[PDB]
């Protein structure tokens, strides 16, 4: 009936521009895990769709003062998109305003270091000051630290919120580049999925250290009242049970892996 | 207003009879992860509740011929219970007939061996005959194998469905006992959570081997149209984000683990 507007975000390897994208049009410009997922979800739910990259390049957070949502969440809330198919973390504040499918991928917050950085844990980071560390802006990881009552994470947040120069970054790519150029003096807090991906990318100079700080998942999000909610939810479960989600993770993370 | 009837299942360490249960009343008769979780869900959602143990001791399957649901799923479907708070796996066939919250615990199907069994993977099991293997006789693990189109799992199902005497077991405890008494000649396919629990129980003679075969979760289930659906879902998210779910796992799996 109507073309479904999918909001997504340029985040490797979920959605990336193809090497030859400039000569391509519409959905064909993009590739990645979420591009593949979107095609599968659309197939099983029987809709046509248009992939649109989120205008402000953000996942989604609510301004404390205006109460206005930004990012992909904002696009859903304000009716600019019909569905978000992205590595969008299922969170309480978000699930209060949009609906999430069952998770299509699990993750937890993790630590990325430049190889050789003498840091093994969140506790290690919190104890010292020589190595700076931060998170992505307008995402679920920043909110995790902001809200945490756990002493280690509370101390980390107290440090991060005030740190000069700013330890927060606008994009995951910015966080990763920062780790890579900072000679071991910057650690980055990011989701395990993204961390593991980057660990298998040239120049193979980063690694994930320590356990995950939490356990959660990404979900496909729809605005409240969406006619797509049930079908999308069931389609995620179908794709999981077919082993398709695992196949896609292997395709985008490890099959193309550059670090041996 | 009205006391919420909770269906659950006697499965360690989720729900267990307290040693002194005969001298206790109602909800106080039980202990475990899901007992603790039920109390917290009820507090956060503002309802009074009565724990009940599923009459038939099953999780929930639909009979192929009668189309009747058994187990906890049936208790929800047929209106015998208002909510299931148990290690109940989120599956497509169940989500078609009941609602699940977001997952409160992650798990995958996994392999339990008697220590020293020369099995490292599902592939290993599928390629040999000396070591028998089976699943819980009703549940999502059996269904995974029944429905699988992946070669290794198909081969396994082909073996399991035809094996005489039956490789299937009535309860997890029966599966574990069978591994323990079979001198390495039986391996049990069960959820990683249950596997990890038993690995920390005396006599410390079993272990999880290989990676998980899939990735899913347990959810709190409510019948369709339940007024509890949203509150329960948000309560799971709140409890995850506040670290309670991880605390409860540690409490019931590891804090009093018997294997060092
Ligand atoms: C990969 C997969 C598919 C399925 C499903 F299909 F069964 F739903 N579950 N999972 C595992 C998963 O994502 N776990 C999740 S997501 C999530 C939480 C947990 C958890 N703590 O276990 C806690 C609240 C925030 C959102
Ligand atoms: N997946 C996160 C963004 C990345 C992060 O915060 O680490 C979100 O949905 O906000
Ligand atoms: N958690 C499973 C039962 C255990 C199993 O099948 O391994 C279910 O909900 O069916
Ligand atoms: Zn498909
Ligand atoms: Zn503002
Ligand atoms: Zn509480």
């Amino acid at each position: 009936n109507k073309t479904v507007v999918v909001t997504t975000i340029l985040e490797s390897p979920y959605v990336m521009m193809k090497k030859n994208h400039e000569m391509l049009e519409g959905n064909e410009r993009y590739e990645g895990y979420c591009v593949d997922l979107a095609a599968e979800i659309a197939k099983h739910c029987g809709f046509k769709y248009k992939l649109t990259i989120v205008g402000d390049g953000k996942y989604g957070a609510r301004d404390a003062d205006t109460k206005i949502w930004n990012g992909m969440v904002g696009e859903l809330v304000y009716g600019k998109a019909d569905i978000a198919i992205a590595p969008l973390t299922i969170t309480l504040v978000r699930e209060e305003v949009i609906d999430f499918s069952k998770p299509f991928m699990s993750l937890g917050i993790s630590i990325m270091i430049k190889k050789g950085t003498p840091i093994e844990s969140a506790e290690d980071l919190s104890k010292q000051t020589e190595i700076a560390y931060g998170t992505l802006d307008s995402g679920s990881t920043k909110e995790f630290f902001r809200r945490s009552k756990i002493a280690v994470f509370d101390k980390m947040w107290t440090y991060m919120r005030s740190a000069e120069p700013s330890v927060f970054v606008r994009t995951t790519a910015e966080g990763v580049a920062r780790v890579r150029k900072s000679k071991g003096k910057y650690a980055y807090l990011l989701e395990s999925t993204m961390n593991e991906y980057i660990e298998q990318r040239k120049p193979c100079d980063t690694m994930k250290v320590g356990g995950n700080l939490d356990s959660k998942g990404y979900g496909i999000a729809t605005p409240k009242g969406s006619s797509l909610r049930n079908a999308v939810n069931l389609a995620v479960l179908k794709l999981n049970e077919q082993g398709l989600l695992d196949k896609l993770k292997n395709k985008w993370w490890y099959d193309k892996g550059e670090c041996g």
